[PDB]
């Protein structure tokens, strides 16, 4: 069925607009987003407590808040300063969270993480060369036994949203460097609410 979304000149403005909503991306108020988060957290916790976690793309901190109590240390990156601002207010009781306003394309640490969560973010990149670059970066920052928990709207949905690729395409690329340990589908009320999540292990 046909649908309507806000229309902007670039991805920065798209992000900035959602981050100015009371509930960005409806991540608090949408039962589908809550169920997605349940799956995302179930996958993240599959191996128990995390030593050094990374969250890539935090919106207003809805998932950060669910993840934080289970990581000894948590780092959170987001290309939008407004996302860091909203999320760190949400998680203020925790003293073990670090933040950086950076694009995943530009993020370079010597840090290795035993969990990287990358959900509903990689389709904002402009093309497949950027996705690969970001994926290589994520693979590089995985600890020798660590897991990567990925989630995304499907390819078709992503293409309807004006983006280049979604879940199936990224899973394919992820699989060249990493070992798939599990996956889950997540479906809501419409074609737009149809998500694939997969948990990958670093064969290392
Ligand atoms: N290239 C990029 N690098 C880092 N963060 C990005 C980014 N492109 C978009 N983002 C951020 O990714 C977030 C997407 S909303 C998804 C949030 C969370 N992962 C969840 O599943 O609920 C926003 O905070 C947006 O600002």
């Amino acid at each position: 069925d046909p649908f309507t979304m806000v229309s902007v000149d670039n991805t920065y403005q798209s992000l900035e607009r959602e981050l100015a909503n009371d509930d960005p991306w409806r991540l608090d108020d949408n039962p589908f987003e809550r169920e997605r988060h349940t799956q995302l957290l179930r996958l993240s916790l599959s191996s128990g407590a995390v030593s050094n976690g990374l969250e890539i793309g935090c919106a207003a901190g809805a998932f950060t808040e669910k993840l934080a109590p289970h990581c000894k240390r948590l780092t959170v990156i987001d290309v939008m300063p407004r996302a860091i601002g909203r999320a760190c207010q949400r998680t203020k009781r925790w003293s073990h969270i670090s933040w950086a306003a950076t694009d995943i394309l530009q993020f370079s640490t010597a840090e290795l993480f035993d969990l990287i969560v990358v959900a509903e973010v990689l389709y904002y990149l402009e093309d497949m060369t950027q996705m690969r670059t970001a994926i290589d970066n994520m693979v590089k920052m995985l600890a020798p036994g660590g897991h990567l928990v990925f989630g995304s709207a499907r390819d078709a949905t992503c293409r309807r949203w004006g983006h280049v690729a979604g879940a199936e395409t990224v899973i394919t690329i992820l699989t060249e460097a990493l070992t798939e340990v599990e996956r889950v589908q997540c479906q809501g009320q419409s074609a737009d609410e149809d998500c694939l999540l997969a948990r990958f292990r670093n064969p290392e």
